[PDB]
């Protein structure tokens, strides 16, 4: 039965809109196959069109904002964008429609509207862009009644063994199409909708902008050619106007230019399911849609006061829809270093400059294909999976199609090497190597990233213990389901924490260090004399300098998070031998954290190093490294030393600010120093994790009760306002706010983490 519910999922998902690093776009999960794009630009001179086009995704003066009002991959959901360069407010509207054996068919409406900047006269040039891959496949643009163009809708009939027999429709449109009173309307026609059928090696595909770009060119040179000069020039808008030859082949360039506002539709019929879709049937489905995501919004995100307001619901839906709208399919080729060089041990003085060395050696080479869905942090600066960010990312995509989550768990868990490491960065496919410098694509198989996801399959675990509505909460109500989900994944989950131990351990036995356990401490490879990437924190201050004898007290504290699902999940599945092996380990980690880094003298937990006279030292920088074994739930609520981090949690002096907790302390020597990327903004996921962790505290008969009680409440009112007072004042997410000003800084539009801040205004953790 988990293989008729797995059936099921695939055939919901297989459709969506998950090209998120351009405006709008459709592919499946399969990674040769046919993808859409959408394109558009003013055309107001000869050579203007090249700098105003759209189709990657950006932010600067000239893009105001863009993202989801609504989004459900099972369903679909509607894009805003707001473009003051183009003057237009663009809506595309995306619906999917069950049916045949091959996923579904699917519609999507491109509404643009001229703003009241624009010239009411402005030509607007709009592109639908379709391509191919397979060698068993076939698509063809059916030809027009007329001479030079289309006066109506344009059908492309396709076959392949993923998708069966396909109708693809782009209809006629309302808008005013520019007529064109010129000689060459003799030999183009006045001005029309036109398309091109091409044919590219299978790998240049992606390249959509180039491939326009040189039938756009090749128009032109055939104007010179035939003697179309500046003694008598055509109108620009039809200079840029390709001249139509439809036929077959694995790329289609369906375009048109309107004057004024205008809208089209993109119809795609599975000839395996019904009659074809109709734009009636467009329109219908999209109010169907709102209806569904209205009353799941209200059930799943019942926000809790002060923010019951409409004002914070509307800001909940926005951060919401582009967290979940932002999922992915990648697929391709993946830069690996596999040369697994000894300087990569870190056992030296001065690793830094060795392992410098011998990626100089660059030995690195492309590996896959590989296959992911993901959501990302950043659609227009880094649309792809960071392992670590997406433990944050599925934390509300969870509470909202919790099958949907573990469906992107399996797709990361699925990348897994025979040693069981994930690259932390996925860079799949040229299309992905494309937004990234050769330098930093390459991946590390001594590189770790927090096990966040854990933290996922934590919630999945509370709740099995404790058709699309259907599909939606499937592994939670089959328990059945749930326990075989569980049964695959756990030696994988096994496999991780086995790596963790081999490749990140530090050393307790050959220096003056005495503490209840030998086996346990841990140090992150790949630091460099003012970083540590591995960990997540870029630049968080540690000891100085480097050295192999090391302890990272948030490292160990990840691993404390693992010992206990696999505790949790190996109970579960019966693994008696195995959780009786992890039992001793989490009493180890438990005792030894203290003895190794716990401050009596600074009253936090610290990270350690090895002296110039090789004694062990504790290295102290108050800040979210300080409270690591807090954010991770290991102390018990009776604590002492959870009560001395309450007490710096809670210091203005320090760590507490009006607008959430600083990542390092104000009374720090690198407060606010360098890049200031981890030395004192104010990041929501690490805030996340101390507000979910004061509030079981506070919901628990105890010493500290009634404290945590206190900055629980204020703490959520704090970050809650801080995030939505930026998103009324500029319509963005930030990645970090400022704790002096409380402004958004760095990257724009990061949903990305930021958008956790809706589960905080739900409660009820
Ligand atoms: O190159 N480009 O595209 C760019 C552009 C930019 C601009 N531009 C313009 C105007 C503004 N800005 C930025 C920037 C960039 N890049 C860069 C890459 C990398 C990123 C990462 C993040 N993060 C970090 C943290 O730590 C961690 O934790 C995590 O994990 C991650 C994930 O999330």
């Amino acid at each position: 039965l988990h293989s008729e519910i797995g059936r099921l999922n695939n055939q919901s998902l297989l459709w969506g809109p998950y090209r998120p690093n351009i405006y709008f776009g459709t592919r499946p999960r399969i990674g040769k196959s046919l993808m859409t794009g959408l394109m558009w630009g003013k055309i107001e001179s000869y050579t203007d069109f090249q700098h105003t086009v759209r189709y990657t995704c950006e932010q600067n003066e000239g893009m105001k904002g863009y993202g989801w009002d609504e989004y459900d991959p099972r369903r679909g959901g509607i894009q805003s964008i707001h473009d003051i360069q183009n003057g237009l407010d663009i809506t595309t509207s995306f619906v999917k429609i069950p049916g045949g054996a091959h996923g579904g068919s699917w519609a999507a409406r491109i509404k643009g509207t001229l703003n009241d900047d624009a010239p009411k006269d402005q030509k607007t040039i709009v592109v639908f862009y379709v391509s191919q891959e397979g060698e068993n496949s076939e698509l063809e643009a059916v030809p027009s009644e007329n001479e030079f163009g289309y006066e109506g809708d344009v059908i492309l009939k396709g076959r392949s063994e993923a998708l069966g027999n396909y109708k693809l429709v782009v209809t006629k449109g309302k808008g005013v199409i520019p007529q064109s009173d010129h000689d060459l309307s003799r030999l183009r026609g006045p001005g029309q909708t036109v398309v091109q059928s091409l044919t590219y090696p299978d790998e240049v595909l992606w390249q959509a902008k180039p491939i326009l770009f040189q039938q756009l060119k090749a128009g032109i040179d055939w104007l010179v050619e035939n003697k179309y000069d500046v003694a008598d020039p055509p109108p620009p808008w039809q200079v840029y106007l390709l001249a139509n030859k439809p036929g077959s082949g694995n790329v289609h360039i369906v375009q048109k230019v309107f004057e004024g506002d205008f809208e089209f539709d993109i119809l795609f019929s599975s000839e395996s399911a019904g009659k074809e879709v109709t734009s009636k049937d467009l329109e219908r489905e999209v109010k169907q849609a709102t209806e569904v995501f209205g009353e799941r919004f209200a059930r799943v995100f019942d926000l809790k006061a002060p923010f019951q307001g409409d004002n914070y619901k509307k800001f909940g839906k926005s951060m919401f829809s582009n967290l979940i709208g932002g999922i992915g399919y990648f697929y391709g080729h993946s830069l690996v270093d596999r040369s697994y060089a000894p300087e990569y041990d870190e056992e030296n003085e001065g690793f830094w400059e060795d392992a410098a060395e011998a990626r100089a050696r660059h030995q690195e080479a492309l590996e896959g294909p590989y296959e992911l869905f993901t959501s990302i942090p950043s659609r227009p600066f880094f649309p792809r999976g960071f392992l670590w960010d997406e433990g944050f990312h599925l934390l509300p995509i969870a509470d909202w199609d919790i099958d949907l989550a573990l469906e992107i768990i399996k797709s990361w868990y699925n990348l897994m090497d025979e040693d069981g490491w994930i690259a932390r960065e996925q860079i799949l496919g040229a299309e992905a190597r494309s937004k990234v410098p050769k330098e930093f694509q390459t991946q590390y198989p001594h590189y770790a990233n927090p096990p966040t996801l854990f933290l996922v399959l934590d919630n999945f675990v509370e709740r099995l213990r404790k058709l699309d509505e259907t599909l939606s909460t499937a592994s939670v109500d089959n328990p059945e389901v749930g326990l075989e989900y569980l049964r695959r994944l756990y030696p994988l989950l096994r496999r991780q924490f086995d790596w963790f131990r081999k490749t990140q351990a530090g050393d307790i036995k050959s220096y003056d260090r005495e503490a209840y356990s030998t086996k346990e401490a841990y140090r992150w490879r790949g630091r460099t004399v003012s970083h540590c990437l591995t960990s997540g924190l870029d630049d968080y201050p540690r000891p100085q300098p480097p050295h192999p004898g090391e302890l990272h007290v948030d490292l160990m504290s990840w691993v404390g998070v693992m010992v206990k699902s696999l505790i949790s999940i190996g109970s579960l599945l019966g693994a008696t031998e195995d959780v009786e092996f992890y039992t001793k380990v989490l009493d180890a980690i438990e005792h030894n954290l203290d003895d190794l880094h716990w401050s009596e003298k600074e009253g936090c937990y610290c990270d350690a190093t090895i002296d110039e006279f090789e004694e062990h030292k504790l290295v102290c920088h108050k800040g979210y490294i300080s409270l690591f074994p807090f954010l991770t739930g290991l102390l018990k609520p009776d604590s002492p030393k959870l009560g001395k981090l309450l007490a710096l949690i809670g210091d203005e002096s320090e760590l507490w600010s009006p607008y959430g907790l600083r990542s390092l302390s104000k009374k720090d020597e690198f407060y606010g120093t360098a890049e200031n990327y981890w030395r004192s903004p104010v990041w929501i996921n690490i805030n996340y994790l101390a507000i979910v962790q004061l509030y079981n505290i506070a919901t628990q008969d105890g010493p500290y009760k009634e404290t945590a009680r206190d900055l629980y409440t204020r703490l959520r009112k704090n970050i809650v306002e801080t995030v939505y007072r930026n998103w009324e004042e500029t319509g963005f997410a930030w990645e970090q706010y400022n704790p002096e000003t409380g402004k958004g800084q760095r990257t724009q539009h990061f949903t990305g983490w930021t958008s956790l801040v809706v589960k905080i205004m739900s409660g009820h953790h």
